[PDB]
């Protein structure tokens, strides 16, 4: 059991909302992200025993990745759009902790970040 549980995804006892800016994050954010050329390493948590990386859980104590973060948005997990904006950062400065420049995957994620900035700061107003 090397690998950790993966986040949690849904919560019934935490109350649930849609926004504008939630829309924006999975329709907008979210979507265009899935179908970049790079997004494929971070579309489902690190597999640290499939890439035999037993350090990686060791290092990295708040995995985040985008398949986890599609499925909060769809079971309306987050309140406010900030605590979304967070997860993808997380994601992001996990792959920038672990990993080294020069690597293909801080090139990688570096692609994302830049399209994802890209994209957080035409986000729609708040109610
Ligand atoms: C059939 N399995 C395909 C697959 C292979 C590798 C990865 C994957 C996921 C995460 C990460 C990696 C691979 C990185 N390894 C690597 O060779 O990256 C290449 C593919 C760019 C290392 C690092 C721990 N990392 C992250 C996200 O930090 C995902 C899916």
């Amino acid at each position: 059991s090397m690998n950790p549980p993966p986040p949690e995804t849904s919560n019934p006892n935490k109350p649930k909302r849609q926004t504008n800016q939630l829309q924006y994050l999975l329709r907008v954010v979210l979507k265009t992200l899935w179908k970049h050329q790079f997004a494929w390493p971070f579309q489902q948590p690190v597999d640290a025993v499939k890439l035999n990386l037993p350090d990686y859980y060791k290092i990295i104590k708040t995995p985040m990745d985008m398949g986890t973060i599609k499925k909060r948005l769809e079971n309306n997990y987050y309140w406010n759009a900030q605590e979304c904006i967070q997860d993808f950062n997380t994601m992001f400065t996990n792959c920038y902790i672990y990993n080294k420049p020069g690597d293909d995957i801080v090139l990688m994620a570096e692609a994302l970040e830049k399209l994802f900035l890209q994209k957080i700061n035409e986000l729609p107003t708040e109610e």
